[PDB]
Parts: C-alpha cells; sequence; structure tokens
C-alpha cells in the first residue's frame, strides 16, 4: 500500500531532475562569459542570467502545489519535465540577449515542479524512514550540483562550446523522463474539486502575517544571499574582473564550497550533541567573521581576491551549520501546513535572491570590489539583526 524495496527506480527519476535543474545554473554561469562575448551587450548581463532563471521559480511556485492536488501528481510533474526539455533546446534558436532572458526565465519556472509536485509524491507514497533516506540524498544533490557543476562548467568551455550543455541536460531530464513515462504512480486525492484560486491566497495570508515566520524567512533569505551573489558574479569577478583563467578561477569555487559542506558534515555530527537554537548561534560566528573578513579585507586593498574568497569560506562553513537548522524553525514557526509554509518561504527567499543579486550587480560595477563585500556585510548585518529578535 505504501513502500517496499523494488520500485526504487522511480525516486532516482525525481532525484535526476533535481540534479539537472541546479547545474542548469551551476555550470552556465562561468560559461555565460562566452554567451556574453557572442550576444553583444555587456558583462553586466553575465549574472543577470541566474537572476531570470531564479525569478521564474517563484512564479507558479504557490500555484503548482495546490494545483498538483486538484488535477493529479503524474500529469503535473510530466508537464514540467517536458517543459524543461522543450526550453532546454529552444533556447539555442533565440540568438539575442534581450530574449535570452525570456527562455532562461522559462527554464526558471521549471523549478517549482521539483518541490510543489515532485517532493509531495514522496510525502504521499513512501513511508517515514523510507522517505528519510530519499531526502538526505536530495539534500546532497542540491549541494553537490553547485559544488561540482562549476568544475565541469570550466572544462566544458575549454573542450567544447556553451551550446553543448543545453542539450546534455534536455538529455539528462529525458534520461529520467523516459524513466518516468511508464513509472510514475500518482497520489493526488483532490481530483474533482473546484477551481478555487480566487480564495487560495487566504491560506497564504495566514503565514504571510506571522511576525515570527516572515522574519525567520528573511533571516534565511538574506543570510544565504552573499553565497549566491558570488555564484552569480564569480565568472566576472574573477575571469574578467580579477583577470584569471578557468583553472585559477574554478580553483576558488571549491575552497568556498568544500567549507560549505564541512558545515554540513559537522551539522550532521552535532545535531545529536547540541540543540537547534544553539547550532544557529554556533554557526552565526564563522559567517559573522566571514562577511567581516571578506569586506574588512577589500578596504584599502581592492584586489586581494584570495582573502575575499578566503572570507567567503569562514562565510561558507557557517552557512552549512546555520541555514539548515534555521530551516526547521522557520517551518515550525507556523503551526500550519508544510506545503504552504514551504510555498511562502520559497516565494520569499527568491525575491531576496533575485532582487538581492541585482542590487549586488551594480554594487560591483560602480563601487568596484569593495562595495560588493559591504553589500555582502549588510546581509550578515541584516540576518543577525533578525536573529537578535528571532531567538530572544
Ligand atoms: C526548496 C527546497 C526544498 C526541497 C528539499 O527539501 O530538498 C530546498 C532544498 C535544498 C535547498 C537549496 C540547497 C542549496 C542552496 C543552499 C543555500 O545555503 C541556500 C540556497 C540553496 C539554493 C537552497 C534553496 C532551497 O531552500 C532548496 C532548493
Amino acid at each position: 500500500a505504501r513502500l517496499g524495496r523494488q520500485a526504487l527506480l522511480f525516486p532516482l527519476c525525481l532525484v535526476l531532475y533535481e540534479f539537472s535543474t541546479y547545474i542548469g545554473n551551476d555550470m552556465i554561469q562561468p560559461g555565460m562569459l562566452a554567451v556574453v562575448e557572442q550576444y553583444q551587450a555587456g558583462i553586466d548581463w553575465v549574472p543577470t542570467s541566474m537572476t531570470a532563471y531564479l525569478a521564474g521559480g517563484m512564479f507558479l511556485q504557490w500555484l503548482l502545489g495546490p494545483l498538483s492536488d486538484r488535477i493529479g501528481r503524474r500529469p503535473v510533474m510530466l508537464a514540467g519535465v517536458v517543459w524543461f526539455i522543450v526550453t532546454c533546446l529552444a533556447i539555442l534558436l533565440a540568438q539575442n540577449i534581450e530574449q535570452f532572458t525570456l527562455l532562461r526565465f522559462l527554464q526558471g519556472i521549471s523549478l517549482c515542479f521539483i518541490g510543489a509536485v515532485g517532493y509531495a509524491a514522496i510525502q504521499e507514497s513512501f513511508e517515514e524512514a523510507v522517505c528519510i533516506k530519499i531526502t538526505a540524498l536530495m539534500a546532497n544533490v542540491a549541494l553537490i550540483a553547485p559544488l561540482l557543476g562549476p568544475l565541469v562548467g570550466a572544462a566544458w568551455i575549454h573542450v567544447l562550446p556553451w551550446e553543448g550543455m543545453f542539450v546534455l541536460f534536455a538529455a539528462l531530464a529525458a534520461i529520467s523522463f523516459f524513466g518516468l513515462q511508464r513509472a510514475m504512480p500518482e497520489t493526488a486525492t483532490r481530483i474533482g474539486e473546484k477551481l478555487s484560486l480566487k480564495e487560495l491566497g487566504r491560506d497564504y495570508k495566514l503565514v504571510l502575517k506571522n511576525g515570527r515566520f516572515v522574519a525567520g524567512a528573511l533571516a534565511l533569505g538574506f543570510v544565504s544571499l552573499p553565497l549566491l551573489a558570488w555564484t552569480a558574479q564569480s565568472p566576472i569577478i574573477i575571469i574578467t574582473g580579477e583577470q584569471l583563467s578557468s583553472y585559477e578561477y574554478g580553483l576558488l569555487q571549491v575552497p568556498i564550497f568544500g567549507a560549505l559542506i564541512a558545515g554540513n558534515l559537522l551539522l550532521a555530527r552535532l545535531t545529536s550533541r547540541r540543540t537547534v537554537r544553539s547550532l544557529i548561534i554556533m554557526g552565526g560566528w564563522p559567517i559573522m567573521i566571514g562577511l567581516l573578513v571578506a569586506a574588512a579585507a577589500t578596504v584599502i586593498s581592492s584586489h586581494a581576491y584570495l582573502w575575499m574568497t578566503a572570507g567567503l569560506s569562514i562565510y561558507a562553513f557557517g552557512i552549512g551549520l546555520a541555514n539548515a537548522g534555521l530551516v526547521r524553525l522557520t517551518l515550525f514557526a507556523s503551526d500550519m501546513s508544510k506545503g504552504t509554509v514551504s510555498a511562502a518561504m520559497e516565494m520569499l527567499q527568491m525575491l531576496i535572491f533575485t532582487v538581492g543579486i541585482e542590487i549586488s550587480k551594480h554594487a560591483w560595477l560602480n563601487g568596484g570590489n569593495g562595495l560588493f563585500n559591504l553589500f555582502n556585510l549588510v546581509n550578515g548585518i541584516l540576518w543577525l539583526s533578525l536573529m537578535v529578535i528571532f531567538l530572544k
């Protein structure tokens, strides 16, 4: 009725779509420089790829979850994977940057599907301990894809063009898609229910008014932004800005990332020894020194990219520790539905990220490299403020 040990070929179809989606950001960003030095506009449009790719996610975010309830889980999930493979290749026929966004944004809306419909079909079919192994894997995906995507994204620009990636994914999404064609047993018990959408944001306005949740979502939104600012701009920061090569550049991704995960290995090993509340304040020191250090560094010295990247590691480590923990408490900051609390915190996080990245954009151009790190501190500051309230 629920689980066994034989239909494990289906979750890997979901986990593979999860994989191919993140790298859709975590490889293209370095290679966007080649996409920028071809479409003709400027290096300012490098990060602005990630941005439109994000802003898509939070679009149907809130709708697809209840929508996948009203009209099945199988067809909603399929329409998404199709939509992805479709847009993964139809992008190679745009050939201009004012409408490079358009399709980048369309692949962006193909992100809610993984959580809104996909993740639910595991909290509906498979049992507790069965799901636990599945999710801790899904956890690793969203950390390895950004960790090891940029390395393959740095070789792939040296050994191939940028067009090679867009196919490779539509392939990797169809790899699991033809694995999902006849192996996706839906679990939606709301078929034959009204198209109630004009009063759907009512179940949303309840969490949207929670003086504790909102703060805790923004505590989360901001705290992590600096990470994705780098992820968005490190191509330019380094290859152009600092004047470096794809080895000396792709070198700098890992120390950040390797420390990030060092924050997860220890988190998993001290979730036992220590309480949740403690862990966030326990991770709220390395960060606070990271975004201290990153900027304290680019004060008089404007080009010391080593110690900035070294800042974003102290920075990086603590994020492993904090974020995750704080996620728990932001969910249970509201005594409501998992899905809607989730729908909110995500439809917030991105606003923070999408916009966050744009404000981080000009910050670099105009201000140089200094301002950038200060508009990193801000959010350290920002986050920390939210904490002085949150726990006490
Ligand atoms: C919204 C899903 C929920 C599905 C799941 O539980 O796996 C979660 C799970 C993994 C999460 C991502 C992990 C990688 C990133 C870690 C950063 O420190 C914060 C932003 C990112 C980009 C996270 C954003 C978001 O919070 C995700 C995508």
